[PDB]
C-alpha cells in the first residue's frame, strides 16, 4: 500500500436524511465516473432507520434515467449491498448480505467499515464488512461504472434519481476512499476490520 | 437420480402448473442444496416469467420464496428470499436466452445449482456459465419460512400466480445432488 493513492477521498462528513453530499465537482470525480474496475472503502455511522441508505453513488441523475446508477448501501436491518444498473434490459447486478453491519452498540451509534471491489481481469465483484469477505459475484458479462449511460454525478449519502435524493443516509461518513486499483482481499480484511 | 421430473407441460400465461402434490415435492420443499435443469419455450411477452418456484403462498408471506426465471429481454435470473430482513440472494444475467429469434419461438435450457459446502450458486444457460454467487451466509429452500407449494410457470404470492410464464416446460429436473460445472455446460447445450 505504500505507493497506492486514492482517486477520490473525503473525511468527517455529516449528512442529514435526504440531503446527500455532492462530490460531482471534486477533483477526481471524472475518474470515478469512468471506472472500469476499482475499490471503494467507507467507514460510517448511521443515525437513520431508513431501509436503504446509499453510502456512495455514481450515476445518471436526469429525468427518465433513474435506473442508471451504481451505489454501495447499508440497510436498517444490518445489511450491506450494492447495485450496478443501466436499466434492467442492459444490466442489473446486485449484492445484498444480511447481518453484516450494526447501527448501534451500547446505546451509541457504532462505526462500521465496508468495501466493494470490482476486478475486470476475473470479472468479479467482492463485498466486505467489518473484517470479513461477505459475498463474491462473478458475471460473464462484466460491467462497471464506465458502462452506465450518461453518468453526471457522484455523491455521498443517497443516489440521484430524476433530480431527487433516493436511498437516503443519515449520520456521518467518517472516511470514504475510491481507488482505480483493485486492492487485495488481505488489505480489505485489514482496513475494514480496524 | 432426480427427486422431481416433468416433461411436456404446456402452461397458459397466468395459470401456472401446480407441482405441490407430486411425489418428490416434499423433498424439493426442503432442499438444503441441489440442481435444477429446465428446457423451455416461452410464448409470452411477460416481463418476468418464473420457470420453477418453491415458496410460501400464504397471506403476508409474499417475500418468502425461491424462483428461477427468465425475462422478455432475454435475461435469466433467480431469487432466493425469506423477507429482505432475513435474506434476498439474487442473480440476473442479460442476453443469455432468446424469447424469439427468426420471428419464431425457440427452445432454451437453463440450470441453477446451489452448493452448500462451497456456499455457492451457479447459473447456466445454453451451454454457458453465466454467473456465480458466493455468500458467507449460505441459504437455500430449507431456510425459507413456511414453504407450502412448488409450481411451474409462476410464483405463489398471497394466493396469486406472480411472475407468470406462458409456453412449454419441455423438461424439468430437480436434484438433491450438486452437478459439476462440466455436467451443467453439457446438459444446458
Ligand atoms: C436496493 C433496492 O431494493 N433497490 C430497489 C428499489 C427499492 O426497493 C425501492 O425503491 C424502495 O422503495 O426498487 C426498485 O424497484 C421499484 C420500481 O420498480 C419499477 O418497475 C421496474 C420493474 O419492477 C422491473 O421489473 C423492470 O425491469 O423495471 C421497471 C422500471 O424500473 C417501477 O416502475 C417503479 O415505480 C418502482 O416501483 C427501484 O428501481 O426503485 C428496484 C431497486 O432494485
Ligand atoms: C425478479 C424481480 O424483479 N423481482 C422483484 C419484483 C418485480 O420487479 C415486480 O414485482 C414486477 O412488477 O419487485 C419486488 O419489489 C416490489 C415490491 O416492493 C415492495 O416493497 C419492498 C421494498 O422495495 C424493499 O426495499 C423492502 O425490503 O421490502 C418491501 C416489501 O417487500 C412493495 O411493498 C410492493 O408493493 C412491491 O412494490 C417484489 O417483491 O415484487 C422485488 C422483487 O425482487
Amino acid at each position: 500500500m505504500a505507493d497506492i493513492g486514492s482517486v477520490l477521498q473525503k473525511e468527517g462528513i455529516e449528512i442529514s436524511e435526504g440531503t446527500g453530499y455532492d462530490l460531482s465537482k471534486e477533483p477526481g470525480a471524472a475518474t470515478v465516473k469512468a471506472l472500469e474496475q476499482g475499490t471503494i472503502v467507507i467507514s460510517y455511522k448511521t443515525t437513520s432507520e431508513n431501509a436503504i441508505q446509499s453510502l456512495l453513488s455514481v450515476g445518471n441523475g436526469t429525468k427518465g434515467n433513474q435506473d442508471r446508477h451504481f451505489h454501495l448501501y447499508i440497510t436498517n436491518a444490518g445489511g450491506v449491498g450494492m447495485e450496478l444498473r443501466n436499466t434492467d434490459g442492459e444490466f442489473k447486478y446486485t449484492l445484498d448480505c444480511p447481518a453484516a453491519v450494526r447501527g448501534s452498540y451500547k446505546g451509541e451509534r457504532v462505526s462500521n467499515t465496508v468495501a466493494l471491489k470490482a476486478d475486470k481481469e476475473n470479472k468479479q465483484y467482492k463485498l466486505f464488512a467489518n473484517g470479513e469477505l461477505i459475498a463474491t459475484l462473478d458475471q460473464e458479462a462484466f460491467k462497471f461504472i464506465s458502462d452506465i449511460t450518461g453518468v453526471d454525478n457522484v455523491m455521498l449519502g443517497g443516489t440521484m434519481r430524476q433530480g431527487t435524493v433516493a436511498y437516503p443516509f443519515g449520520g456521518s461518513i467518517e472516511r470514504m476512499q475510491v481507488y482505480r486499483d483493485v486492492l487485495s482481499d488481505d488489505e480489505l480484511i485489514a482496513v475494514t476490520g480496524k
